[PDB]
């Protein structure tokens, strides 16, 4: 399959390309005017060691920009201009109008960049977290960059991560303040179940044994433990016990990017 | 003065704050339901020593989902639950309904948590490159997260670092492209000129004596010289001569997030 | 003619579609990542006797969605999947990428059904209204549903019926909270004609006489009579005297959907 | 508990309050200015025994509107004008400016009406197949409105039944298409899964004992007939067997709409 | 009546203010930063001989800049800084923070400037044509300014002036295109008819008697002569026959502005 | 180069024009029904002497209109349909379905008529004060029309004039007010200059000579004195001393528009 494909052909996610576009123009383009739409030809580079991510919405910031872009490589390879036999690698290859090529360069470098970075960490995580021999899964958080999420969440997956939840009205995730605002993990998971039904799950972070148990006996779907039914401890970042999920923000929040470049021919 | 007093009383900012709670609810919020509106105490936790920013549009979040906050920090505030006398430092205490307190939680805290690690990687590049004497200027670059320059470039200025140019729109920044493309230095700087005007600078990056002194003499107002008028170095990570500015996408690309929690009392 | 020559080549009904697509998708579009884009093959089947409507709607979905489509029927076609020599009827021959068909296929359905079943019950009315030898005309109301007022006025013409006033921006309905607001039907009536102008039409619900008599006199334009000029009843769905026009919600609002599938080969 | 806390108090939903306000005023409001903004008031009528819902959404019409409204009744109750003592029931109060009330009005009532109608409609299938004490759930689809899926969901709740999943991001719903798309229903399940993750359930659709039981085997959390796991029947409108879920469109689509009025005093 | 009750107490309107702040805000406001939040004292002058109008508009500027404003005059006075006992007028007198006062400022005044001196050429050119004993009326035209047609119909009509049709969704206006595309006016009346109802008039432009002549008999409602029914001509600026309806650009297209100022105390 | 090359290829300035003919066509176009999709010629006509402006904007409109265009002048070419060897002057053939044109034709005039209007003023006051052998720079303001700053600003530039700053987020422009609330111009200008760094100029509008002085000190870039660094005067509209610049809203507020007309074959 390709992961691309769970972008809808359209949807909100190319408008915000759009916005991504006028968020660096409000005005005007004084280097495109100098530049002029001659033609030109220009190499994208990726200039460190790590996985790529980000394709599918820097080939959409190329389109809006009308260019013509041949990717070298399928998203989710692994780069390595480690050799420095240049110290990059040209990732794809694009053509178009001066000015359009400038334009697009700078925001599709920096999704590309972050989309990468957020990949090449989960990928490091898990195969890390895999290399021991462990089972089970590594998943995100909801503690994404405000108005990036469905970026970083996909690029979660590119890096062979589950991006757990991806919202509050996905999974339902019960706490200690849901509980007893009702009375009881049982009626908490009771009144949840009651709204999200049978089409979602519901999560019940515990502490105890107990805890657990009645939440299994209520219906939770999921038990987090954190610091018919799957167990999750949340926080952990270097432990593997037999649990179902370990989720961190590690994967996908604070994480190093990737750098990648474009020059003209 | 007051940094927040940058952001006007109303615009696209406060759209962007809408629209980050509708990301994060596109349906339903399943655990507001099951916890209510009963009113309840919080306290907001800086648990990772640096230096506190993004309270502007922290507050924003809190105002749109009608909470009642107290900071008991100035932004720009370098904090330092360094004791563990318990670990962490409550820097607001918020009021207001169970169901409303959840909701602004999560995307809160997403925007403290990076607005305050851009601002904290910022200022310990500048004061860093103060120690040693140097009196000019560290900036930023264009290399900011899709749809969260605003923020980003906001951070920079608390941190203590120059934004540098804000977009393609603003200062106007020739390369060997648009050099080249025209003739020469001389005709790019005429031609930027010829539509920027006189309000908006231009810079040129150089390679060379003579480029910059043809830029000089084209009428530039900045010449970058890159691994009446300013000289700027980019790229520059860790070497401080005596130019004007040195650019570094450090201070505010791919930077470790500062901790940050909320409990309810 | 062409009815849907009525919608402009662009405007934001087009946008409308893409967020009805975006309402579909918020995040990804697990299916389509699954079913992949091998191109495919597809029938849209009308399952039920009525009017085909929706037409253009439903091609700007597919268009949006990157599809080859082939309508069988000219919009405004009265379909009888009547006989079951197979229980269902081909009106249109879609082909295109696996999951791009998928992705279409709810919300252009969606579409089809409710817009059909408008145009099957404004025909129904009309129609029958008709065959008594009424000469009138049978119009709709402003009791659309919030947001879909463009495709449900639209489909009302398709069924041969009236629209009648599209908003309050279009022709002026006083009541007779209007009227002794001013003091009388004429001042209500010119304080309209005073802001509305010669452009619009003012129509004055009346329920006597001299009422409607003042209101000719006023200047108005139509007079609804309810349960030079043009003489209008309202509510009425089983009486055809020979007024102009009959008003009634029930050739749009809460009428049954014309059911609709579609099949890949 | 309280079903408009589903609603998180700022988001999307309310901008759409907005824009069903200038789908009805797109340039000017002629009546508004004829009536004046005098203090006025008035009562919501119910005319039609049924259940009341959309509450929360009249509510932020009648707060953009800036008027004052008290609720006689609470969300979910069943009305019975039924009497017709009067034939009606007031269920608000409501206070403000003359022309806010009467611009707020039809956008109100357009969706208390459709919000109503669908509640009942659930409320009387669910009870319905309850009454045979059937244990099992009644949901909804996907064929909503274009553009008003919230508030249709919404209302399935209201009215006692279950929504099914809210759209193609949520639950996976596997089809032939997907299963030989892949090679069997197991690649499909794996592939789904491999995208979803273990917070997401994924429901296959069968027809056969066989295909049910790989389906089974292959990890899908529900499993349909169509006309550990759960088992769910779609179409059936008029049957009970012990199944855990039965999909209709019934409940929500093509549904009569419950009448409601408003009158000043 | 007040003409500002033709403005809906919340649509469309309202967030073109704010677009319009954004729009001279991308970033951030310095000057905002420099001046502080101090509460101040400011007075708004009109310093141009004509009629005041925009009122609403830049009260909804101030309203979402958080200010207090008290407009010394009504909203279509004739204002006369005539004397330069001064050579300006106060008009209003506002309070608020310094930052909030310096940002409403030049949108506020960009309104009023705009919509007064359409209102002032649109009442110069009514009471001329007044005086000489015209009981017609004078119109405007669809040359507005892309963007800003609701402002600049409002003021034309504060002015005295009828607005004519606001768009090509309102009154239809047949020409010589549409006559012989259907085979005669009478076709063409006929299907525009067939589309528009009986809620909104047809207008057909001729350009002798007979044309004129089977306009009328085809049903229009008014009927253009250009340079039961009604008669207009078009284009005409400095003439008076014994028509209805003269319409020209000239009241609202290319006319001078009011100028006016703020000051703070 | 090319003036158009300012325009990115893609941002909301293209939305602009969508939401442009949005305003147009709230619901039907009633014309474009009658007329029909045949495929027809059109002449674009310029009938007033001139500089032609606002090609790019006119051509967005005929794109999303789905027409074929062809431009007889280079945008920027002064007309004269001086000859009246007919009056008028082709300056663009179009081709398209018939509703189509006339659909983008009011629009498109609109823009082109005042985005000419503004060129044609602002070319004649920069030639004109020129011809006295000025060598400074003509500038504009922020005397904007409310939305379409864009296109105002950009019709400056064609015209042969200096923008002037864009907006409140460029160039820094300090007044009295900003001053004496820090204590003086040095306290301003470096608070000013603290938060727009390098990048960006600091204009300070003084009133004497000392004040000029002092702000030249402080590090300002330009000094307005109204009615290393440069001088500026602003108000300035029949004077010309050897000050850099001459700031009047004259070029682009209040300007007489340039007639256009199209018209099929
Ligand atoms: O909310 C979640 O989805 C989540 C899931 C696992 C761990 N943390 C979180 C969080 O965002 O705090
Ligand atoms: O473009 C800029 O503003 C910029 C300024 C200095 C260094 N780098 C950049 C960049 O974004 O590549
Ligand atoms: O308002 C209208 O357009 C209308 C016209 C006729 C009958 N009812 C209505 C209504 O919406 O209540
Ligand atoms: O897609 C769904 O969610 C759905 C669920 C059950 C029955 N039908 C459908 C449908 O929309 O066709
Ligand atoms: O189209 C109109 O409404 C109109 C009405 C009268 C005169 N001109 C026009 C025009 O815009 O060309
Ligand atoms: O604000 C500006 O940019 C400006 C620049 C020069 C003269 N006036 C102004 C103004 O808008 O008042």
């Amino acid at each position: 399959p390709v992961y691309e494909h769970l972008l809808p052909v359209n949807g909100a996610w190319r408008q915000d390309v759009t916005n991504w576009l006028s968020e660096d123009v409000p005005s005007f383009d004084f280097g495109g005017y100098v530049v002029g739409s001659d033609l030109k030809e220009a190499n994208l580079y990726c200039k460190q060691d790590g996985m790529l991510c980000g394709v599918p919405f820097a080939q959409e910031v190329f389109n809006q920009c009308e260019l013509q872009v041949e990717w070298l490589f399928k998203e989710g390879s692994f780069l390595e201009p480690s050799k420095n036999d240049s110290g990059k690698i040209v990732v794809a290859k694009i053509t178009g109008p001066a000015k359009n090529i400038l334009l697009a360069e700078r925001t599709a470098l920096n999704i590309l960049s972050r989309s990468s970075g957020i990949a090449t960490a989960s990928h490091k995580i898990i195969s890390l977290a895999r290399s021991t021999g462990y089972k089970g899964t590594i998943a995100g958080t909801r503690k994404t960059t405000p108005g990036l999420r469905r970026l970083e969440k996909y690029s979660m997956l590119v890096g062979g991560c589950d991006t757990h939840r991806y919202d509050l009205s996905s999974m339902v995730m019960l706490k200690d303040n849901h509980i007893w605002a009702t009375g009881s993990i049982t009626n908490a998971v009771k009144n949840a179940r009651a709204v999200c039904g049978f089409a979602v799950k519901i999560e019940v972070e515990c502490l105890s044994e107990d805890e657990a148990t009645e939440a299994i006996e209520a219906g939770a779907d999921v038990i987090m433990l954190d610091n018919h039914f799957l167990l999750e401890c949340s926080g952990g970042l270097n432990l593997c016990d037999d649990i179902d999920i370990y989720s961190t923000s590690s994967i996908h929040q604070g994480t190093p990017v990737i750098d990648f470049s474009l020059k003209l021919a």
